[PDB]
């Protein structure tokens, strides 16, 4: 099996907010040194390295590898950038998981980066001429990145239209937010975001020293009414600014390594990797994925689980998952979550699952990591934090 | 032990830049490889486990390219699938396969890459922010396929630094270029490439590859050099810029033996090197010192024609008989869709050694940032 | 004191896109400028100004006026304006002659241009930025030049309403469509657009002859076309011109300084009208700039030996037909703008040389030129031809 | 025959990206043309024609003139013109000039409008294709505005060969700078901008004061600055204006017309003399300007009250010492497009007008107002009653 020595993230940013100025390689190349420095190992020593990104345009050649440089790791370290959407960030770790499972590997760096402020704009028709009459110009964060490819739809339709299906109400979506918002805030006050993360500082433009320690997107401050009163986003729908996440700038990365590879050279894990499930389904079905499967492969009922992180792509996921799942909500998202802490596509799956393993201080056991991505793809890690 | 095989292979012709495969996307063009090779494999969909499809520019191309091409082939929504990102890709998403069944995780998949730089956008960088000022209208092709992040230049200029490190002379990278049009000219005509084409179907068909030019050195002898004055590189000795894609049904070998399937190839192993970027050579010789292997050993090689300047490197590097090189030519004539050429390099070799009642291929593709990629191939 | 005509020239018209493609708009202007004062040969240092009208000015650089005039061989000294009024290239002489009139200038060069296939995109998010979502690429040729400001419509659409206000019939707009090519097509055909014609020769090539021009055109072919912009509208791509590229220039003297100078004026400038009117009146505007030019005159429509009406559309002349009662046959003999092109800041200096070259060719008499314009503006130039 | 100035406004000018940056040229254009009118108690159904100067007419949609009159509360039937000359502002007031003079017309209303904030950036491969290979997303304002067309070089390249050409150093240029924001700040003060300046109100806000005035300038501050578009250059972000949003009408008349409703007359247009020399030359086209229509008018420079020289650059108006000879304490005594900014198609018709009421606030007479354009000059003489 493979196990976890070593997870930290950067802190989320808000849209054109505290990470600007910071590309998604730089976000990346942080997180991947930083964990690198926890497990006490050297750069020299990684065998490959895997990174999610969601909408890699304008960032150059290869990402992955430019993060693996900034991180301080030898040219001699193979990578390569894979997009799987949302799920991006964790499909990361399960690759590199099969990776040292097929044997081909003791020492692995994995994880996800994004940087939706920095995603450019397209001018479809400019490399052949748009010829006569008006033309777009595509915000590829939104064509890209949160737009349906078969539908052709925002995401948040397929928010909305979960709700519908699933009868959950405006309320009930509102109420979560609200908890997401809440439970980050105190998890961040209480101090509960510090084994996560390490910040970002740069010397910026004309001088100008910059630290990023802290999450962004919280709001504190905020109540129900002001979630109520909110108008839907892409529908004239229940999905609004208010319960959805927005678009964010961060990365987060893990070493991962055999368990036999752990044990030689004395390393204590944070987790052991015991498998984990993907699935498929049509597009609108985005919300459903997946747990479930992977609780049976494994002999497991809902109940042998101590905590689950179902990533916020909506609050419709979760409440959909609900009704799927069965879990209790109070063991579910316990710090918060993408509603309140945001959604930079490409490392949301990341920060779910490492955030899920510090949380389980609890002197902990079995956690369920479980995110969903564009055309309604679920993917799914059990854990057992030590 | 486990170990992979390629069931089935298929790819589509290469199309020239703004050419025949003009209006065709990507994602077409991978949908239509995956569901051919399916059909060879005598595979449905719905048994299929996996995808993962190679895609070096995924600028404009929607959300997860492959699932729209997975999709296109008729797999059901069932199957997951990725999309990748390494020059390498095509061949990356094959060995990444490769990786998985090994891991015990899967018996079927579909595996391939890629490309329609055709249909690349332009960017504006300034566009989301705002540029006062003049700004620049970025070619995303270019800039994210064709361009060192790490040196800032074109690749080409890193072609040059290989001919001048290597002693490789204007004349010699214009001699194997005259010979990769060559063999893929006499290649075409003798239909060598019909095994492994799939046509692509105001009715239109495609079924053959587009940049092969018939003509000599004397004419190579005159181009300007182009991302240097003083260089060996010329439009002549590299390939241009395409369209096309390539896909490939693998099995375990377990898998395909309950399943009466008598595979084009099995696959015994792969190797992955880094180097720094103005650096698949180094690549090869560790994929035969880890298979108590030599040069000898193996009957024909692949190495993509990023550069006539890389094959020739190569040799000097691992030392082969050229005449087992690239002998239906190469991408010089064939083009380079970045992400699928890693598909038809091994695909190509797969099917000569086949014709030939062969054996041992090995494929290797350079990649930015200086990558090297390599597969061992016992072909039946 | 009056106005003379002492020359004229334009340069052949191309298609969009087409043989002109490669010169830009002062380039062409420059050439006819340079042509027209050979004709009449006049130094450019005797030149006391210059006016070229030019409708969609954006990305040809700082006042096209003077680089054309500077091509055309004219010294720094000689002052130079752009002119925006699709009556441009009328307007330019009108201007001039009241400049003249005015006893500040003896001797102007005036004239109209437009590079309609050199016309930019732009991009109205560019400056300030679009942020988040979709913005547009936006055709300044169809924004600036083919769009009301006022009504936010394409100028077929008012076509369209002048062929329903005025009962003018599909039919009837594509025999008058069908005419224009006819007469177009037998005029160059026996050398008639010699005399206004002057070639465009440079290396990236030889342009000589009028592109736009149909011979294989039939009412089978016109009344197949489907309307344009509108579903259920009159106006086609057949019965309305395309759009173009060239230019046209002249020069002009008090009559005084021509006879003193010892020249033969093609015309004399007898007076001009100007009309205003509600935007979706763009067909009527030069019908009533005609009868206001006649009534001043003491003129009847009987009284003119020929009319040039440009032809924005069919139903533009038609509805001058109702409006000014004037014979068909005295009207656009050789043809318009919807067989030649309307390359728009330059056809008000086509269809006044045209005039003047057809009657000078019959020993001519009385002349009246006509165009229509954005906003519902209408000019009218009545010339008394030598 | 001549031309009267009946009334004259303008709107205030405004930083870019500044007060009115929501604000199109056409809608300032509509403002000062409906306040000119209101002014000079004329009904825009009298109104005989209209032209409005305006160099980047980019992206604001067909005939941008006609859209301001009608803003303006003008009638469809008033025929209008949009025009382009820097210059623009006040040829338009010439233009129309010679149209009263032709006897065409006795009730005209010309001035010129900018809207620098809202000019668009072009892609010029946009059409045909860029093919491959990087393009530009070209600034339309810089491009077509504020670049020479000849030499291919910023305005400013202009400023400095001048200053050079006729040994004008920093320095000089920039006690003059100092000069213009000071004078400037003192009439804005007095309410010395208060004849011309005619509120802009939209919700959406009011904006009735001009925004570029720096007060709190200095000689030190302004030496510290770099030299823009040159390294060895002379010609700073301090001593040139930057870009500006702003517009300015005029109503104009013949002289018997505006007798014949019992107008007075703000001003007589006694003429006019329009200059063209080679393109480096921007500088001295003015001074040459000037000068030709003194002699032609049989006037010395002695003879000019006040004179107002376009500050497009420091550099310029000095140049015109030099060739005109004037005192300057004559010259700009309200400061300049400097502390003003210059949005270029307005900034023509804001000095004849400020010009005007200042001769009239002194219960004067004659003025000269000058400016220099791309493609290197505009000067008008009149008489202020």
């Amino acid at each position: 099996k493979t196990v976890i020595v070593s997870a930290a993230r950067t802190p989320f940013g808000k849209f054109g907010g505290v990470l600007k100025e910071v590309k998604a390689a730089e976000l990346g190349g942080i997180v991947m040194k930083e964990a690198l420095q926890q497990a006490g190992v050297s750069g020299d020593d990684v065998e490959g390295n895997v990174m999610g990104m969601v909408v890699q345009a304008g960032s150059g050649q290869i990402p992955s590898r430019q993060a693996a440089r900034l991180a301080g790791m030898p040219w001699s370290v193979p990578s390569e950038t894979l997009n799987k959407v949302c799920a991006s960030g964790l499909r990361a770790v399960t690759l590199c998981d099969q990776m040292i499972r097929a044997q081909d590997a003791d020492i692995l760096v994995a994880g996800g980066m994004e940087s939706m402020s920095n995603i450019p704009y397209a001018v479809p028709a400019g490399r052949w001429g748009a010829r006569m009459g008006d033309g777009e110009l595509r915000d590829l964060m939104v064509y890209d990145g949160l737009t349906c490819a078969f539908d052709e739809v925002h995401m948040a339709v397929h928010g909305n239209t979960a709700a519908k299906e699933y009868a959950i109400s405006r309320r009930e979506q509102d109420e979560w937010a609200l908890r997401s918002h809440a439970r980050a805030a105190k998890a961040a006050d209480e101090g509960k975001f510090q084994d996560e993360i390490v910040p970002v500082n740069w010397i910026g433009r004309k001088g100008k020293p910059n630290v990023v320690d802290k999450d962004e997107a919280i709001r504190r401050d905020t109540s129900l009414d002001q979630l109520a009163k909110l108008a839907p986003i892409y529908a004239s729908g229940s999905i609004t600014a208010g319960n959805a996440p927005g678009v964010n700038d961060g990365a987060g990365a893990f070493v991962l390594m055999s368990e036999e590879k752990a044990a030689e050279l004395g390393k204590r894990p944070l987790a052991t990797i015991l498998g984990f499930s993907t699935t498929g389904m049509p597009a609108h079905e985005l919300a459903a994925a997946a747990i479930n499967k992977l609780l049976k492969k494994n002999g497991l009922t809902v109940q042998d689980i101590d905590l689950f992180e179902v990533n916020e792509a909506f609050a419709s996921v979760v409440l959909t998952c609900e009704k799927i799942v069965g879990f209790d909500l109070e063991k579910v998202n316990v710090n918060g979550g993408a509603i309140a802490l945001g959604h930079p596509i490409g490392a949301s799956g990341a920060r779910i699952l490492m955030t899920l393993v510090y949380e389980l201080r609890r002197g902990g056991g079995l956690g369920v990591a479980a995110i969903c991505s564009g055309a309604a793809q679920g993917d799914a890690v059990l854990v057992q934090v030590h």
